[PDB]
């Protein structure tokens, strides 16, 4: 009451040999004597999700890819094994496939072409670069991307989250170098120990 | 209402890199605007179980061995981030570590010494042999044992579940063979494709 408890979570991409227990239907009249038969209709019910009608345990029959389906709405019933009358009214619940970090961040193009005026002030922006990341930006952080500059410093910087590359050095007269070659990295998981990553190269002209 | 939904399941022995989402506290007033702070007290709360106080997501910080602990009772609170007053009254819930089949059935002794009269009728019992199995006899069937006879047939049989060895051949005059050597197997998972197993040897004398 007040609190909401009717949803179940399932770790995606499970490939162990024994089926994942998603959750259980269960009624408060159930003395667990066995006179009660639970019934499960709805999405994947019977196919992906399968219930033991005494215990009321639902189990996942398949490896699930949360990239394919995040949710399933299912319907619980419970009828009296003898009278066959219902013992609870039928109610919905949702199983939600928990995201796992199984996709590495990927850059929109993996060669950007930028240009910026010769004597620009330190801080002047050059180009926005962004990585899409196929995991769940909603729930996890297998989708929280951090941008680092790998090659191209001390000439240029990149904004930690925005992924914008700005000049980072004063009096950058053009004679100096013909065209600058930078490499930006994008990392999962707010870039922590573990996070999957991907890079790109930006090639910058200093305009006159 | 009627239906009971406040318990969460956690697959044991998880060793993937990303933490298992156990479940989430969540209130029906929560428009998910963020003014609501969830709080988790109880067993392993703070140690094994850890909550994001906006999303209300609980995650498992450790690999769990369901052999060590099957349950944890936890307490949910939810207070208003601004007024700090509570928004739900505090309520208990239990997370239940789901059993995995990680123990193979083991025989009480792995050399039994049995004896049975010479001319016994087919069917006469010789000895009960039982395997303990360290997994959850309650929930799964990683603990449902089946007994087969491996060596010793056609002289003797073994009862599929009881594990009792009985003679299975008429007129078994003793002159014949000095002492009979049988091997019994015990298999997990009602002995299906997969099930872990273990054996023993029974050494039978035919008495005069
Ligand atoms: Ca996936
Ligand atoms: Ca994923
Ligand atoms: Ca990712
Ligand atoms: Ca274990
Ligand atoms: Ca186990
Ligand atoms: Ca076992």
């Amino acid at each position: 009451s007040g609190w909401v408890w009717n949803q179940f979570f399932v770790i995606e991409e499970y490939t162990g040999p024994d089926p994942v227990l998603v959750g259980r239907l269960h009624s408060d009249i159930d003395s667990g004597d066995g006179n009660i038969k639970y019934i499960l209709s709805g999405e994947g019910a019977g196919t992906i999700f399968v219930i033991d009608d005494k215990s009321g345990n639902i189990h996942a029959t398949k490896t699930l890819d949360r990239e394919e389906r995040a949710q399933y709405t299912l319907m619980a019933q419970a009828v009296d094994r003898d009278t066959n009358r219902p013992l609870e009214p039928p109610s919905e619940f949702i199983v939600k496939v928990q995201d796992i970090n199984d996709n590495p961040p990927e850059f929109l193009h993996e060669i950007y072409h930028a240009n910026v005026p010769e004597r620009s002030n330190v801080g002047t922006s050059v180009i926005q670069v962004t990585a899409s990341d196929a995991d769940d930006p909603t729930y996890g952080n297998s989708a929280k991307l951090v941008y680092s500059i790998l090659e191209g410093q001390p000439y240029f910087s990149v904004e930690a989250q925005t992924g914008i590359i700005r000049t980072a050095l004063p009096n950058m007269d053009r004679e100096a170098k013909e065209e600058y070659h930078v490499v930006i990295q994008a990392k999962d998981m707010g870039g922590h120990m573990g996070g999957l990553s991907g890079t790109t190269k930006v090639t910058i002209t200093l305009t006159d």
